[PDB]
């Protein structure tokens, strides 16, 4: 079992005070706080082992290179990839999707083809595909939403045809907390010879993830949502696909040879896609974040977050004129609006109480438009949040309503 | 004046022991060690102020956004840009050059045009241009080298014609320590209506840099060479050029609006080129690194490094069969080979003595080929290195020669 008080003791920011009051950080879906184990693993590397990492001959550089490749191995096990060499280090989910969209997309999506996304996608999983369709003259198709925040799976037969090259789909919605039936959708997409890219940015911190069981072709996520440092993410690609993809960024450490008269040749893949000095510090911290989460147990995290969410949804029933968006089995986030008040104002009052929620469109304008609102509030309920923080949120919404209604 | 002992006291790695002996780190040109002020500024941010930075309504996110934009302002002053909004945050010099090569290059270099580089360029300032020339059908032209490691400036009239769109040139060579006459070359390139991108990765830590005086159109460099964290760099672009460039990576925080039926529109520039969550931690550390360097004074650093280099070059005269590459006024690095011994072996012995140098091709194979060697050794002489470390290097080369000759 799980001791939230012991967990919270690892997170130095949680004792912070905001606006003179004790912080209730309910915005982990935008970015997560980090434990000391993560912060200090990075600092300790800079303090005692720092060096360039391009298998330098001297000791510090040789040892730094090995730490980085160990983190790649650890990450591959975390998501149950077959091979470490199926993981590419990227700046985050966003860079990973752009890398796929340019490297794989440009040599596999021709004029007259189509790509499928869903209407709940984060902008990171829309814009790169809009750009690709514009480059090659293909069509972007959209799986629409039901009112409860789930996909209209019955439209798939009209969207999938033999010219469908790619399904790009979110694992868990950053707004609705909907979890999509990836395994079945992937089976369907493969029947048509389409690849599937899964945006897993909101999944990998809530429960185990197994890319072999999913059979997805690409999977991406971000360190900083996984209680880890900024500037680092993971792109996973099936080995057979990755060995075929051409390079995207060019430069050092991704070449085999550079000639000004005979041209340049590329190195093997995963390193073919990592040009220049990596974010070695972030890679170290990411490794520590994976160890920390693994040590708690993703199934113990899932069980605690489930209880916290069930508690919050029941307590929120006592808020007048509250509107919720999404299914009842949501993971992680609660999206809502309060009566007719604009989300911007609700969030400002909540901030004035020391409660940090996110307001706005959440990098999901098509989702906002489907619900015919311009913005929502979103409270994140993460592994280090408490029943008392849920109570502060409920009281807050009540006072905001009494005062502004 | 300058106290190297006081400086060294800020760098916790410098007291490390390698192979049982006290480390002499002479590989700063590959990556620099970081002071406590930099390491702790990052850790302190994670410990007390961490949040997502997309001008969130709540306090931590609002304050984080302001810290990041202050670092952008500080960086713009460090290089004397006219405006903070002329700086783009990138993963490093390599990403910055690829960003220019795709965003500006694709809409300004047409089939039949030419681009000019030099023969001493780092791969980061070659491969992206090779890729661009292949995409659009243009020609890559090369300024050749003199034996002393300087550019053959007399060939410029045969390389610059009216179809020359871009000069991409290094400020200071990462191998030879040659400093190129940028101001005059830029004047010439502008006479033909060509833009100039300057690779400044090896310049910004050795002396003041003034992009207004240079009048370069693009300037790039890396945090981790500037005593700062990994995963962060700066791309500077003249405002009038930058306002015209289309986006490269697509996603959140670089859009103005996203529509699945009316398409997507972009935000203003610098933010148009920063998709997804930035490396907020690295940006904080970069700011601290700039403050640290500014506090020492780049002119005091330049003067101390000059003396250290003059001392090393004189002491190295007493090494038999030493071959040096580059001009006598080199900044920062000494490239050499020892008699007929392969650089790999020289570096291994030096590492066994606790002296960290870099051996190999230094991401400059065309440079290696001009000198008809496969590899070199390179010792970096940075602001925190000492006469005694120079003496250890000289003795080492001598013993390596006696033992292996
Ligand atoms: C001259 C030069 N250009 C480019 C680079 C590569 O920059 P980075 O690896 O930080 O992306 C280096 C290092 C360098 O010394
Ligand atoms: C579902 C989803 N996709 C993409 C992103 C963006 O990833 P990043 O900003 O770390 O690049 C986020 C955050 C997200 O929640």
């Amino acid at each position: 079992i799980f001791s939230v008080d012991k967990v919270r003791a690892d997170f130095p920011v949680l004792s912070r005070e905001v606006n003179g009051l004790p912080l209730a950080y309910l915005d982990s879906a935008a970015s997560a706080q980090k434990p000391s184990q993560v912060i200090d693993a990075e600092a300790e590397f800079y303090r005692h082992g720092y060096a360039a990492v391009h298998r330098g001959i001297h000791t510090l550089s040789a040892q730094a290179t090995e730490k980085m490749e160990n983190v790649r191995k650890r990450a591959s096990l975390f998501i149950n990839a077959r091979s470490a060499e199926e993981l590419v280090f990227v700046a985050g989910t966003t860079e990973g999707i752009n890398l796929v969209a340019n490297s794989w997309g440009n040599s596999n999506v021709r004029a007259g083809d189509n790509i499928i996304i869903s209407q709940m996608e984060h902008h990171a999983n829309i814009v790169p595909w809009q750009m690709l369709c514009a480059r090659v003259g293909a069509e972007l198709r959209v799986i629409p939403l039901n009112p409860d925040g789930t996909l209209q799976l019955e439209t798939l037969p009209t969207l999938f045809d033999e010219k469908t090259r790619l399904l790009a789909i979110t694992h868990v919605s950053n707004v609705l907390g909907t979890e999509n039936p990836l395994a079945e959708m992937i089976t369907l997409a493969h029947q048509h010879g389409a690849k599937v890219l899964v945006d897993g940015a909101q999944a990998v911190m809530h429960h185990p993830v197994d890319v072999q069981a999913l059979d997805c072709d690409f999977y991406v996520f971000s360190g900083h949502k996984l209680y880890g440092p900024t500037g680092i993410g993971i792109l996973y690609v099936k080995e057979a696909l990755l060995q075929e993809m051409p390079p995207w960024e060019g430069g050092g450490s991704m070449i085999a040879t550079v000639s000004l008269s005979e041209g340049t040749t590329w190195t093997k893949a995963p390193w073919r896609f990592e040009a220049g000095t990596p974010n070695t510090g972030g890679i170290i911290g990411l490794g520590a974040a994976l160890e920390y989460v693994s040590a708690l147990g993703l199934n113990n995290i899932a069980e605690y977050e489930q209880n916290l969410m069930h508690y919050a949804l029941s307590q929120l029933e006592s808020v007048p004129d509250l509107t919720l968006y999404g299914p009842q089995n949501r993971l992680g986030v609660i999206a809502f609006n309060l009566g007719k008040h604009h989300a911007y104002d609700v969030g400002s009052f909540l901030d004035n109480y020391g409660i940090a929620v996110r307001t706005g469109h959440h990098c999901a304008m098509p989702l906002m438009a489907y619900y015919n609102v311009p913005a929502m509030c979103r409270a994140s309920l993460a592994m280090y949040n408490t029943h008392e923080e849920v109570d502060r949120l409920v009281t807050g919404l009540q006072r905001i309503h009494r005062l502004l209604g």
